[PDB]
């Protein structure tokens, strides 16, 4: 074991590697309708701008969860990483829907792991999901779940996107 | 009775305490409103902000009447603030005309006031009410109907609410 | 339910709405000592600002909970809120001990909200009481003794009391 | 008449002389005090220079009556400053129930020419009366009603008055 392994359950330093590969999944997710908004066919700066930067997010999130990893003397096991859900992604609104999905899907794999840390007495690891992760998942919940109702109010489609995609730029 | 107490009638004390009152309670409902448009179904951050500002000042106008009441000598008894009408508010034009009458009711107790005081040949209190409260009143008034007009042009539901809910951020 | 709802459980909801109240009542107890110690037959200025300073922090703490009912999808109800029953808080002293006894107050629903949290499995919840809520009432509990100590050292009344009065300005 | 009077009624031009005088006796009376507590066997300068300010105000606002009466055409009458009939002052305590006295003097008249002007329908002069003396007279009255409570808590003799004299340095 690690010289500095200490109280690190290995149903712990497992479902860390699930949420590292989550998290990588989930910025494929990002960058894919990131780069499907700047289309010439679709062009939705606003949109393609807020995903790119939901992309990068995601990615530094699953660093930070490999850097814990390594942290407590657990193994990074990497896999692969999943092809997007879908190529295309239809209408601005259809995005922000698949959007808010994932991120409770994220969100409740993020609660699981606390519950595994909390079963198995690791404090230091709930306290990593409390503070760098658990936090920003309900803010980020929160601003698509806001979004999605200012589009249906703007639009959803038609000029109103057009008008909603200028203040995601 | 105070040792500061000159030319104060017990009846402009006891209407003070009421009007302190009334300005905690507008203050309420104001905050009730603005934390309304915030909600992820409602998601008007304009109107959020709009009503957030407003109930600032009820409660600074509020406190005023309590330093005005210590100044003349006066006691102030405070009294339950009322829970608000309504929980929820509506679309942002049904805020607007709730939040009109509501400015249209303070401005007939603040007038009223300066009728009691009038009459009790109190000019210190006349010329509190004409210089720090029945201004801001009719200037708030005429905001808020500029306002109502506004929305009524520009929707007052879908895009058009959509669009002025930008103008108050 | 609510699009953002996600693990919050409805005693939570309710349990945020009842401290809500709680923390706005709390607001009204400080403002009804600040402009008390405001009086011209009181005239303590340096406990008039620290109660005027507590009753921003209360109103802040309420305020944080709205949103924070807002951003896990509950639905703010708010209700009346009462007068303090005892407007006539006495010497600096009194005050100050009224102020430990409602702070230690609002303390054990805190830590009963957190039991609720933690027995529905909310460490979302949990972690927003030991940050924004348990840490400040601690400090505030032990402030407090602390004013009562160095003013029972200094008077508690008569040239004490006016000293320890300038400290706090 | 004057080619500027116009709505000016004589018995408000008379008054504002008899108000001139009281002014100017009032900051006499001020004068006396501050050199008072000036003088060896008193010596506490707090006072003297809280007394010598509000000697300055008086002269201040004897002026501003002066210009006054120009502007409307009224002419000025000055008549012999009366000496205060007891120079020998007391205490500081005993100095500020003078003051308090004073102030409340000053303010009756204030509010009988109030009266008088509003009377003879001259709004120009009861303008002129709650901006540049009604609103100042309230607050000198509570600022004075405040020291008197302070120094009864500080002392109001021996220590207590040596440390709020400083106080008001
Ligand atoms: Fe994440
Ligand atoms: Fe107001
Ligand atoms: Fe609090
Ligand atoms: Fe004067």
């Amino acid at each position: 074991a690690s010289q500095v392994r200490q109280n690190y359950h290995e149903d712990c330093e497992a479902s860390i590697n699930k949420q590292i590969n989550m998290e990588l999944y989930a910025s494929y997710v990002y960058l894919s309708m990131a780069y499907y908004f700047e289309r010439d066919d679709v062009a939705l700066p606003g949109f393609a701008k807020f995903f790119k930067e939901s992309s990068d997010e995601e990615r530094e999130h699953a660093q930070t969860f490999m850097k814990y990893q390594n942290k407590r003397g657990g193994r990074i096991v990497l896999q692969q990483i999943a092809a997007p859900s879908m190529q295309e992604w239809g209408t601005g609104l259809e995005a922000l829907q698949a959007a808010l999905d994932l991120e409770k899907q994220v969100n409740q794999s993020l609660l699981e792991l606390h519950s595994t840390a909390s079963g198995n007495n690791d404090p230091h690891l709930t306290k990593l999901l409390e503070r760098e992760y658990l936090e920003e998942q309900v803010d980020s919940i929160k601003k698509i779940g806001d979004m999605i109702t200012k589009l249906k109010r703007a639009g959803p489609t038609g000029l109103g996107e057009y008008m909603f995609d200028k203040e995601l730029n």
